[PDB]
């Protein structure tokens, strides 16, 4: 289960640099410099890293400051041959964007957030990456006169409409991916589920440069089924990157590393994206828990992708297996991928045995056999084959 | 707090004829007549009811009970003035449908529940009915092989395109209203939230028939701020028909009374709806407690219209309040009004004080004033001004 | 992966017999026999049944018919062997239940509800059941003044005071086992969870025949580790029973079979029991889903018994692997077991390496190692070691 | 509403004092100085203040700066007539606490953990504290292998078991009081309800030296009741302090000023805790949200002790209003008062009217009339009567 480059793995500056800092405890681990992730990374047979704007320049820095970082940057992508597939804003941490970057009620605010989000998109250009994802953690409130959501809905769109006008004005071949969260660190967040954003991003003026970003651990925060809404967006044809980590059930966002947390949704999101062919990074936004050294970061970064390369063996066996494909059969999977009425709705409605003479009672009867079909993929996961 | 029958005020048959079977416990109820209900619900102050193909005409009628159910009702309604806004399918109890209706993976299945349902969209036309709503409750799974998302969704796609076939080529004046449920009885329900059905909608073939029947309870068992999803579907349009109940938080669906469970959202809805101008029904689908005889019942689903009624007039206070007003300004509401860029792109990136020259630390220093307008509202909907 | 019946595999009546009516929907499946779900989990490998008053002996039969009832289903465990090791008494179904059997407002229902249980105790003594378990499923409220919580657990304690005065007057030997569930038919059932149960115990005049029966999927309805829950069970010496299923997190309760659900979770909780070496049944009270046929209900009730099996061997081999032990020090679980300060209190407080001479920053940097452990528990649930 | 310090309302430091870092943002608000927080606390009414040793003294503090921070925190005291009811130990927020404090797997973490705690217990009873808080949000684990919970909860009994050692051989009168959090910051944490820290005190060596400290909303980030919970902790006579506070359902403790959240909990808390006549502390462990500046925070402590005293007037005049009298007769809470078999076993048995002489149909048949008497709590609490 070793990852090679191909794989396709990509992890976050920030997921391994994340000093330990939580609502109730301070830093456990130093800075690392974003040189040393990228060597390491590396290393272990990543194929290339993301980054936040101020992960990278620190907040504040001069013009020589930038430059500097930058080209420090670049010489240990070069050095390792890792690439930058996407890059982000950070418009949560400094304390300008409390109420929000796009959607804050302080006009002044949501001009300066886009200016941040410009000048970020022209470096993530520059730097090679594909996709510029925007999560809008601070977008949403605490209590119900805070914010109307319409008017904000209005404002976020508008902030999309520019940025849409800005890449296509100049000539950029860059996409934008929106990351839903439902809540944390806002009481509620806008666009709080992938089925939310999915909505929002047909009434952008150009909805083909806008696709999702989806979180394992954001719809598990509310209960919801990941692999479900991954599908989702795949039949949307808006599934334009994935972030990948664990999560257990309900509650704040843990961040764990991938394949911890829900382990048969884990199987059955890596048996989709295999299946259907996503053929985007593999990226993952964890968190190294603060218990960890350094030693310990560079296990739960390995984790990842070991038990990513661990669940697609396990999930190509699954689907390999003659006795899971006559299953299947079993289940009537093959009926379900087959049209209602390609006859159309008039044969339909003369069709006697759609109706009139439909035996209720005998189809009722008939057992779907989905325990059976559960139990061999349970089998297949556990290599109880 | 008296309704009366321009409140718009409606309830299903199936809420208080419900006889409070759970899954541990038998009816404590005997089955109402459609025609008492009618009755008693027109003497309570509502203005309409709405029903299930299978409330009205008991499953497998012929054609000569079939008509005498529907003549009855049809003396009840002409008798009490009430309207028929709203009808729907049962596509859930019977056996045949338990995995699904127009997702159900046997084909045939798949033909009999649009059969079914075409034969309502008729009656619920000829009743008056301005609305069909559509949940498919069947719609899912509970476990990760007996459903491929993707063809569920190709199935489901197709049956709604056929129903919007059948009622463009009748000449019916009829839209239909998609209601999300995130899970309960599946496993996981496709089309979980208000989002999701937003979405999915922007794929059909004709998407201006179709908009969003969501209810309180439903997203309540996501975690999600239902006043939010209903802002988005306004925002978008699609608020064709609301349903109203109460739930206390991620739990089993309650379907209490219209006003339990989470009170303050029920609080801003009401200032949503009527501050939106929603002008449809307010139609209450709840479940009278199994501890209730029918005086409990009556005494239910009067205080469905009541805790609206008080709702209402303490939001119309909240936002007739000078002081309100004031604090809404300091709050920078109507900043959030305005555009962010009504001077357009370019200018935008040729202002120096939206970038190089704005001051972010003072931006950060100001205060938003949230509290104080949150304890506002707090004194207005508890009466203490 | 076969059981024997050494495995001490149990099942109740109502698990397979479930006929899969749901708060939506009509029974999917015919009422099974009690003498054929014996002969059938006899040959599966099970160990004994269980059973609730009326799921044995129908609500309202003569003396005579509860007779026949009886010797009909000795003669089906006298002809395969199978035991009785539980039973319980049905508090929750008939209509009379609404409010509560023990808790119930009425005073005569209370006393119903007493002698009810009286006489399924002298059976299940008869049948040679040594634990009888108690779930008020009923017992809760949906609005905060149908329930005074004070008097109903004087109420609660009053009722299980009487059964131990009644056991221990006819000389039995049989304990009680409480069974905790946060909602689920009630708004909120009291008693929620196992840490309730276990402060509930210790206030009734004889707490020693009392201890707790935890399900799997009722902690996980409140979102707790059930792991954790059954090891403080287990540490206060009150584990009599177990029931084993799966659940997916937050919502309604599922009863799925056991292994699917949380599957980590189902690792570490056979890893805690049989290191503890708890030595009752490993009871499943579970429903085959309303999609299976009597084929799948058989599925379902053997993929138990097989989850349970791989678990087993899985949590074995993770405690046995010389690596996994070298870990486990690494990680200091091997200090966790060892006395803070056995030393004692005065010597505690003048050892100035404890605190006048203790490098806070030198205990800080060393990491717990944690990650590397979880890998290896991983690798050796997947087999992928 | 005006509070006075009779109505015994108290705040921690950390409340008002909270700069606003949350998992994905920096401080928004300077540190406030606990003697300012003293004087603005007394002038909205407040009773007293509570503290952690690192709120007051800076963590590595010398013995002579140490001795400064009190001397001048006493005169802020004795000038404004404030007192000290609680204080607490902060054994989460330094580093070394990463994996726990008297759990901690290192032992030597284990013994300076208790000699912290043991020297601020000194200084506690110096300023008059009656109540030692203890809430362990560092005990528990991200993953199953990192925490064996037999052997922490050994740990856990060793440490408080050592702590009453020392307070009765000092001769204090103070008493301890355990609060429960179900997670956050650590995955899970240990006695993660009221029900499991009433139950874990039951096996301390002293358990009249031990009560609880609940807190709203970590019941409500289990979906729990949290009134229930404190009816619980009422009925065992362990409730020695009360954290209050607002939470919207099951996510990330969020805090909210009390009233916020749950409203119609906070309402029958308030009935609970006045018509039991609680008579400690009426705390609030609530933080201004992070959109605030220092007007917003002396506005959200405003509104915690104005939501109190409007919620205790409105449970006040519910249970004084003659029609509430009645309806609580016809729900039968006077029946619930009463034993249900004070005429003891053998009369229960011989008694013919509790079973074979018992009209069970006409017992379920009478409706409870919880809705009515639900409806009267809301037209109450809306000032709707
Ligand atoms: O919840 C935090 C969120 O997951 C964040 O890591 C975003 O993904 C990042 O800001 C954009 O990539
Ligand atoms: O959860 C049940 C659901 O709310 C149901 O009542 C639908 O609304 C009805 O089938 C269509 O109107
Ligand atoms: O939630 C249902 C509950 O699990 C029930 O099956 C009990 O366990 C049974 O009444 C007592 O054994
Ligand atoms: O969740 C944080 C917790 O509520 C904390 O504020 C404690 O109450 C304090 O450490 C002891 O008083
Ligand atoms: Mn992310
Ligand atoms: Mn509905
Ligand atoms: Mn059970
Ligand atoms: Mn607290």
């Amino acid at each position: 289960y070793q990852p090679t480059p191909e794989d396709r793995f990509t992890f976050g500056l920030w997921t391994v640099g994340w000093q330990g800092r939580d609502p109730f405890g301070d830093a456990t681990r130093r800075a690392l410099d974003p040189v040393e992730s990228v060597q390491r990374l590396a290393e272990l047979g990543a194929h290339g890293v993301t980054f936040h704007d101020d992960d990278l320049i620190p907040f504040g820095s001069s013009d020589s400051e930038r430059e500097e970082h930058v080209k420090r940057f670049r010489q240990a992508l070069d050095d390792t041959g890792m690439k930058v597939p996407m890059a982000t804003t950070n418009l949560f941490t400094h304390p300008v964007f409390k109420d929000g970057g796009f959607t804050a009620n302080d006009r002044d605010v949501r001009r300066y957030a886009l200016r941040k989000t410009i000048r970020n998109i022209d470096l993530a250009v520059e730097l090679g990456a594909e996709t510029y994802v925007a999560w809008g953690g601070r977008e949403g409130a605490e209590s119900g006169g805070a914010k109307d959501v319409r008017d904000a809905l209005d404002r976020m769109k508008e902030a999309f409409d520019l940025l849409g006008e800005y890449v296509t004005s100049q000539g950029y071949d860059i996409r934008f991916a929106i990351e839903p969260k439902p809540n944390e660190p806002r009481g509620d967040i806008l666009l709080p589920t992938v089925g939310h954003a999915l909505a929002f991003i047909e009434r952008l003026e150009r909805p083909e440069l806008y696709g999702v970003n989806p979180e394992v651990g954001h719809e598990q925060m509310a209960g919801l089924n990941f692999p479900h809404g991954i599908a989702q967006a795949l039949w949307a044809g808006k599934l334009f990157h994935i972030d990948l980590n664990g999560q257990n059930g309900i509650k704040y966002d843990q961040d764990l590393r991938f394949g911890a947390g829900d382990l048969r949704a884990a199987f059955w999101l890596v048996d989709l994206l295999e299946s259907a062919g996503y053929s985007g990074p593999r990226h993952f936004d964890f968190k190294p828990p603060r218990t960890e050294d350094f030693d310990g970061v560079w296990a739960s970064a390995a984790g990842c992708m070991r038990n990513y390369l661990i669940l697609k063996e396990r999930a190509a066996a699954f689907r390999a297996d003659p006795e899971v494909q006559e299953a299947l059969r079993a289940s009537r999977l093959d009926e379900l991928a087959r049209p209602t009425a390609a006859d159309g709705l008039q044969a339909l409605l003369d069709d006697r045995s759609a109706f009139e003479e439909f035996d209720v009672d005998a189809a009722a009867a008939r057992g779907m056999a989905f325990e059976r079909l559960d139990q061999l993929a349970m089998d297949h996961l556990l290599g109880a084959r």
